[PDB]
């Protein structure tokens, strides 16, 4: 049985656009966790983070908001090592991406072995040194890679972090606007990622078989799905802060995820970027929120062809 | 020459939304004979079948209108039947998919070595038993079936039905929201199927490949499509009664009808839940009658490479 | 280093809708060049071409504006032979496409083996004795092919032309809308094509291994890419004057140019149909030139995977 833990994650301090912090509200009253255990999965929800209030967060260089989102995320790392230690995939219904740091390294806390796939429109892997934005939720897996501690400055708020994942245990998923130095970093650290240019050459189908092989080829190992939000094509989930065009597909989104699921590996899953504020119109915010719903049930078993359980229809 | 049978079905008892009775005139107003004559087709209207008004129809256990359902299937059976003697195409232009029951009924007659291809989001395979709406137009497959005789009670208006064709002669072609019984009657009676995951993993290519591989690998057979419009994504179909996000493209849709087409065996098409007085906007009605006449000259002929005489240009 | 000498074409008469000879304007004002030089690129602008005005232009048969449209390409042919001999790849921002005769000329004056991918919905290959409409911008081809000198009749304002290229150097992608004599001299010169029913049949992937292969197979050759606006679906460039529905993605239309520019061969680009005057709303003309400009710049190096030089970051 697929058992998950609910983690309420409202933070918004790791980019400029507020709202984003109301994710775990729109999502619950989608009906989210009523819809989860329409399925055949046990849920137990651990509330919304409570998040402490940094009013003397002054920009570290660039950095903007380096104690919040260091604390928010030192936060959140607790929680989720918590379900994991209950036998729990953790479910981290979040804010802003910035969150990853502290959702990811949580759980390798639990399993150090992990592999994670990293689904969005950017790499998110900028540096301090290298973002010319400052916002922190583009920032979150140059803090968890040990081949960039040494490059990663001491920031504000983020000593209790320690690279958990190596260049060889992430893949990336869906990238199309990726900084000079983020790719630098990509060609020289031999990173894994399969952007909208390798998606559309070989196909959603190949690219998912090429990711869990690479992933899973030496040995099965718990997997880490980030997902963020904008890696979907706007035309499906428009209510966020960084959109790009050309993205993924709303079946090639479902489609990494039923894959993802019938691996049976799955053990953390963030679903981010989910801004309701920003959407132009109501019906704007509802085709976001519904289309990360349904990615959110097709991790834990919902299959378009159809279920059904071991009884006799 | 491609010779075609017309047959008007304007019937919408098999659902709840009034309006897919209209779906003959939109389409037939929208110059489809026209356009069919436009091409190397030899064309022959048979009209608009009257539909019997039952009265006298109170609901089957929890089965909605059954003996208007079965009369106006048994209608259409003698009519198909007929057109086929002709050595003619059938192309039933239809209000709801209940309607199916009828048109295979009548072809098998003429034919009893069918093959059938089920373009739809749904599997309409629902038993009176089965189904929890009671509606019709999403058990079409069950009454067909030879395996479910036996599980298919005897339903007001429906004496007439002989199941024509077993779970080895029918393929499906983009589903996505398939009902539990539905599944566990698809991997029970191992029907032959590709959900929106198959054609997202293998591509609309294979997929065509596979399925006229599938049915026409042990010998040559006529053809029966039966293309409910709500199989196409609803950015291209949004006139009908249950629209599915995530649906087939406007694309695979023509390249569906032209592999087809290319057989040579086609020799039944259902046309099915156009319903005009669905759209939001004029506009949404024209993109549905429109994308659905496309469909149906695709599976005539209509290569999108372009088409040209035997004369020298 | 990317050397390009941009060549603004402000024309229209090669269609009847006006508008498109303002295509240089939206796309520079779009910020064309300075994005260009944005990346590793040399960008010299050689300026709007002034046309002349031939206000004597009666229709030659059917044919309209004959005297207008071939001195136009004849304006446009010396030039793009000029940046050629300047070691640079043409940029021609054109409006309509029948500027296609005279940016190819010119190109062919320097370089007789240039290979050509001709990117649209349609095979703008009409004869004047073939064409239906008189308009030029869909007969660009049937006077560059050498095969077809003997049935171009002798049109006012064209006998400075010399078809310049051969059936076998020539790839069609994206087609959808092609009359019965254009594919009736498709079939009958054995031309290369990839209609829509093929990208969707085997992929834009495996589509572009075959024409590169296909033109590039026997010896590496300058390319010269016409790309017409419509060629792509009209949800992404729904201001031109032929759209047609079912075309190419706007992810499709990056793979395409992101695969030439990978070639090193690239030596000339047409941006051809882009008319702001058609946008049914100021955002869809925004839409269709954003569009446009992305996939100029996907020509000369910019990819979604990212980018960076030759240092370390
Ligand atoms: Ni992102
Ligand atoms: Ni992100
Ligand atoms: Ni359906
Ligand atoms: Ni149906
Ligand atoms: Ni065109
Ligand atoms: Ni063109």
């Amino acid at each position: 049985s697929r058992t998950i833990g609910i983690i309420g994650a409202p933070f918004s301090k790791g980019q400029p656009r507020g709202g984003v912090e109301e994710g775990p509200t729109v999502l619950r009253k989608a009906g989210l966790l009523e819809k989860l255990k329409e399925q055949e999965c046990d849920v137990k929800d651990y509330g919304d983070l409570p998040f402490a209030d940094i009013p003397n967060d002054s920009p570290f260089q660039i950095v903007k908001n380096p104690r919040s989102v260091g604390k928010a995320s030192e936060q959140l790392a607790g929680k989720v090592a918590e379900v994991k230690k209950n036998g729990r995939i953790s479910l981290v219904l979040g804010g802003d991406h910035s969150l990853a740091i502290g959702s990811i390294s949580g759980h390798a806390r639990v399993h150090p072995d992990l592999g994670v796939i990293w689904v969005d429109a950017h790499t998110d892997i900028n540096t301090p040194l290298t973002t010319t934005s400052g916002n922190l939720h583009g920032q979150p897996v140059s803090f968890l890679l040990k081949e960039l501690k040494g490059k990663i400055p001491d920031v504000p708020g983020f000593s209790w972090v320690t690279p958990c994942i190596s260049a060889k245990d992430i893949v990336y998923i869906g990238l199309r606007d990726v900084d000079p130095g983020e790719h630098y970093i990509l060609k020289t650290l031999g990173i894994k990622y399969f952007s909208m240019t390798e998606v559309d050459r070989l196909g959603i189908g190949k690219v998912m078989e090429e990711t869990l092989s690479y992933l899973l080829g030496r040995k099965k190992r718990p997997i880490h799905l980030s997902f963020d939000v904008d890696g979907l094509d706007p035309s499906f989930t428009p209510a966020t802060g960084t959109p790009v065009v050309g993205g993924l597909t709303y079946r090639e989104g479902l489609y990494i995820t039923e894959e993802i699921y019938k691996t049976g590996l799955l053990s953390g899953l963030d679903i981010m970027e989910v801004n309701p504020s920003l959407g132009k119109t109501p019906e704007e915010v509802t085709r976001t929120v519904n289309t990360a719903v349904a990615i959110t049930l097709a991790c834990f078993g919902l299959a378009r062809e159809g279920n059904h359980k071991p009884i006799d229809y």
